């Protein structure tokens, strides 16, 4: 059988080359800027990613820059990067499933998520964006794509840092990235001067949508993807509209009614708080994960379903807390506290 | 039978409104604003769609004005328009029509077969006929896509429909830039745009011709930065004085047109395609000047005919108003044979 060694550079860490070896090489996606492939490695026999793309050295690769800043547990890490045939090579941590995959098996199955799921999901989503907003780095395309899954840990981490960029204040962003159905209403309406909020935006937007069953405000135009905002939020306010920037007059619509009969008072009362037109006025990551909604996720008895320990969930670095060090009184729960 | 009788005002007659009866109601609709029910005129036998819309009140409905001022036998008519109910909502009685070239194009796809050009020919002739009549009032559709183009199987007959986006784009006015569905998008406005013009509507119309001879889109993607990457394999990089006339980096170079589509395609199906897929708005053909070029001259032959037998239906019987954006070209759209 066939194996490739290469000398590659640590994602993060100090700059001492290293011999890796692979083999079984195989494309598992084809993300218009490349080719991802899957590979196995030779000595430890652990499964990786690696994305390749075309690097031209009229720049540095900006992706590639972000990634070697970032460590966390609930993002995809960069293990190393390489250069072949000029192809730049990202060798990525390796996961299995997607929230979107997973969402779609319960979907046409008329059935939705147990809420003990959407709960674990949300939150390491919100950890993930905590961390990348506290270097003031936006994602700009979060979706249930980006989202990968580990099915017997629970363990998601976030991908594709192809989009993300560090927004600086008085600065201007292009404003046609972010997906379908996720992009928040300021860039619908074309702003060039949004926050990292957009990010929270697209996450209520997912966590909406495991409650649901299926996209909270579907569209093939912004036009239409609008409708559908109004008609749940109510037609926004001139005030409303400056914040955002860039007429049907329908009144509020009670969040209650919009999801099924038995859904919990938590996760209505969340969503409220991440979907709404002022970008100022959506909860920040931090603030997110301290929500109410994931109280069980605090229990020291909560386990799940599988019978397993719930995975890594107060762990919390300086760094990650930075935008609010008070909230570690909540975050990190007494058990937490103890030894 | 349900039989329902009704006082309607006479879409483009003098305002006499006359009573009218329907029977066979049944909803084959939902559009977005409202409901579309499909009916039989109990006088006539004739089947009608009737779109039904909540109304604002203190504002005068912008589709019911457009509507009342167009009439082209490739647009679908406005025959009455009444209202009923405790709100008040606006009915529109507009043409019935079958098909749709997405319903149509979708058959050929999944059969891996290609849609014989003689009904591409026919197809995108009769949107440029009507896309020059409705741009000669300076009225914009903003909406142009497979599913608002309806056709009647045996006769061929085209016609246009959902004027719910459309708009009369007055020059120094701003318009919104979020309209249009995705994959048929002008690059202006996905870059932001809100000047744009009525060729929006061209570069529409050049998106889907290109995917009637391809079999899928030419140019997908779920977000905007797909869809550009999308375009600039094709169209290559757009200069920095090609950017400045769509809006206030890739480094792609021009994939040959020739080589985006089948060998067996016609060479002037390609010629038309790069003529109206460009990036400079203005160098964009106008509708007229599409419907002159000479992938359509076998129309224009007076020995075609349709597949199934019968004779083409219209396609010259052009008014003054319609030609008015350039009458020397009915040298060339009315052959000498065409009564």
């Amino acid at each position: 059988s066939k194996v490739t060694t290469v000398v590659a550079t640590p994602g993060q860490g100090p700059d001492r080359p290293q011999e890796v070896s692979y083999t079984d090489t195989k494309v598992i996606g084809n993300g218009s800027f490349g080719v991802v492939y899957q590979a196995k490695l030779c000595d430890s026999g652990e499964l990786v990613a690696i994305k390749k793309v075309l690097q031209d050295k009229r720049f540095k690769n900006r992706e590639l820059q972000i990634m070697r800043k970032l460590d966390h547990c609930n993002i995809v890490r960069l293990r190393y990067f390489f250069y072949s045939s000029v192809y730049l090579n990202l060798v990525l941590d390796y996961v299995p499933e997607t929230v979107y995959r997973v969402a779609r098996h319960y979907s046409r199955a008329k059935q939705t998520l147990p809420v003990i799921y959407v709960k674990l999901y949300m939150y390491q989503l919100f950890r993930s964006l905590a961390y990348i907003h506290s270097f003031g780095i936006c994602h700009r395309d979060i979706k249930p794509q980006n989202l990968l899954l580990d099915p017997d840990t629970a363990v998601l981490k976030l991908c594709d840092f192809g989009s993300a960029k560090q927004l600086v204040r008085g600065e201007p962003n292009v404003s046609y990235i972010c997906s379908r159905y996720y992009r928040a209403p300021e860039l619908i309406f074309g702003a060039t001067d949004y926050t990292s909020s957009i990010d929270v935006w697209s996450a209520g937007c997912v966590l909406a949508e495991l409650l649901l069953g299926q996209p909270i405000f579907p569209g093939d135009s912004g036009v239409d993807q609008l409708v559908e905002i109004i008609k749940v939020l109510g037609t926004p306010t001139r005030e409303q509209i400056r914040e955002m920037n860039p007429f049907p007059q329908i009144k509020a619509h009670p969040w209650t009614k919009v999801f099924r009969p038995r859904t919990p008072p938590e996760a209505i009362a969340l969503c409220s708080r991440l979907l709404e037109y002022t970008p100022t006025a959506r909860l920040t990551p931090l603030e997110a994960c301290a929500h109410s909604f994931f109280d069980e996720l605090r229990d020291p008895n909560v386990k799940l379903p599988n019978g397993r320990d719930t995975p890594a969930l107060f762990n919390f670095t300086t760094q990650e807390l930075s935008s609010n060090p008070p909230l570690a009184t909540i975050l990190i729960p007494p058990h937490a506290r103890i030894q």
